[PDB]
């Protein structure tokens, strides 16, 4: 037992839910009665490039490949076909055992405003990492890149999230995950970012830094810290061995080093927006850096950032205040996942984390009624 309810009581703004809605489309009714309820289909969205259309007529879908998630590969990235294609090929046969439902009739298709962009509808891209950045660099492909965003940006008023996007090099961590903070960076974004905008969609990009979920083998072959909240506690036992074995042992961020990914977190948002990108989700989930100060198994700090519920949302919001203050709160989102326990977060099994991510929805709100409300809230379900 969990729900993300909560979180509407508090914070009321738009707010999008991805986690198993594809495969269930009574839930995603359900759901979509709420006016400011959005929703996110991310392993089906990369197996269908129309998913859109097979949403609101009921089509079967495309059947997903794990192999080809973060494979350097045009299969499984750019050739999946579309139900128009799907049928010249044959069918055969697509997903197993379901019974698809039509929702054209819903809230999922009845336009809304996030932040600038006028959304026709309301099944969300959510971010997808598929590890098919150039190296070294971290420069997003110039081969496939922009035909993969341009086959789902297919239908017009479609909002995208990008894959996490690293904000520094310090902040990456993996060879094959695009970063957002160079020249030749940008030139490939602008091109994507394009091809996104002439289908007439809408382009986010996520602000993404590792933290203990990086490689420390790859941090320490380009001298780079393998940092986090603290140092006494680590992601798995693998993480651990690796850290000592390349001399790289898990580093506690320093208020001065936590200053500098805030200034990494301005330039990466500002860098986004000049290449012509509609706004920025900074992402605070899934076990990394910012959601490592969130949970309190992963920050044992006793200062400033640590300690108690307001200091551990500490970093969170002070990055949200800073993009907020750089490029504006109708560009900036902000990502949570409550009850996940992916990269090692406690979960449900800390009794006062609903508490604690009840406490960053309160501080959003208190933000949004001052005046500086945010483009939406980002929340990953329950599993
Ligand atoms: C291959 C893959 C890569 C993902 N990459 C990211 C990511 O980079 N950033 C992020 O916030 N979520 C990422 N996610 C999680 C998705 O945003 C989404 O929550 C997940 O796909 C669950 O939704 P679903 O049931 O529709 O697949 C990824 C998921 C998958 C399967
Ligand atoms: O940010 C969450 C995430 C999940 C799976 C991935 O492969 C990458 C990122």
């Amino acid at each position: 037992g969990g729900s993300n309810d909560f979180v509407y009581s508090i914070w009321k703004g738009p707010v999008i839910r991805a986690g198993n809605f594809a495969l269930h489309p009574e839930v995603v009714r359900e759901e979509v009665k709420d006016k400011r309820t959005l929703i996110g289909y991310g392993r089906f969205f990369i197996s269908n490039p129309d998913l859109v259309d097979r949403l609101e007529k009921g089509l079967p879908l495309n059947k997903y490949d794990r192999d080809t998630f973060y494979q350097m590969s045009a299969h499984g990235y750019i050739d999946y076909p579309t139900y128009e294609e799907a049928l010249k090929l044959g069918w055969s046969s697509f997903v197993k055992d379901f019974k698809p439902q039509a929702l054209g009739d819903t809230n999922l298709f009845k336009p809304i405003k996030i932040g600038n962009n006028e959304l026709l509808h309301r099944a969300v891209i959510p971010p997808l990492t598929r590890m098919r950045a150039l190296h070294p660099g971290n420069i997003p492909n110039r081969d496939w890149a922009v035909e993969y965003y341009t086959q789902r940006a297919q239908r017009p008023g479609t909002m995208i999230i990008t894959e996490g996007a690293f904000i520094s090099p310090q902040a990456g961590g993996y060879d094959n995950a695009p970063g957002v903070w160079s020249e030749e960076q940008m030139v490939e974004w602008t091109k994507i970012f394009n091809a996104i905008h002439e289908k007439k969609s809408f382009v986010w990009v996520q602000l993404w830094v590792l933290g203990w979920a990086a490689f420390p083998d790859n941090l320490a072959r380009d001298g780079l810290r393998y940092d986090s909240a603290s140092d006494n506690v680590f992601m798995d036992a693998e993480q651990e061995a690796k850290a000592k074995k390349a001399n790289n042992p898990q580093h506690s961020l320093t208020k001065d080093e936590i200053k500098q990914y805030i200034k990494e977190y301005v330039q990466a948002a500002k860098n986004s927006i000049a290449a012509g990108a509609d706004g920025v989700e900074i992402h605070s989930a899934n076990g990394y850096l910012l959601n490592q100060f969130l949970d309190p198994h992963s920050n044992t700090r006793t200062d400033e950032y640590g300690g108690s519920i307001e200091n551990r949302a500490r970093f969170t919001l002070e990055v949200v205040d800073a993009l907020v203050e750089a490029i504006g709160h109708e560009k900036v989102g902000l990502r949570l996942s409550p009850y996940g326990v992916f990269n090692s977060m406690s979960g449900g099994a800390e009794t006062g984390i609903v508490a604690q991510y009840a406490y960053v929805a309160g501080e959003l709100e208190k933000r949004a009624k001052a005046g500086k409300r945010l483009a939406f809230v980002h929340l990953v379900e329950p599993r």
